[PDB]
């Protein structure tokens, strides 16, 4: 026999993130790699469109 009958508690409050730069686009069709780059000049980026080989990808700058 024994009784706990003072139990305590604590309050823990934090916030977490996840972030990583790098955003690799690269597409196989040539209008979708022209709509990307035209997407993001209209955002306002400098983008290089770079025929690698049979995917076409579009540099975000």
């Amino acid at each position: 026999m024994g009784s706990s009958h003072h139990h305590h508690h604590h309050s823990s409050g934090l916030v977490p993130r996840g972030s990583h730069m790098t955003t690799r686009y690269r597409f196989t069709d040539e209008e979708e790699a022209r709509r990307a780059a035209k997407e993001w000049a209209r955002r306002g980026y400098q983008v290089h469109v770079t025929q690698n080989g049979t995917y076409w990808e579009v540099e975000v700058r």
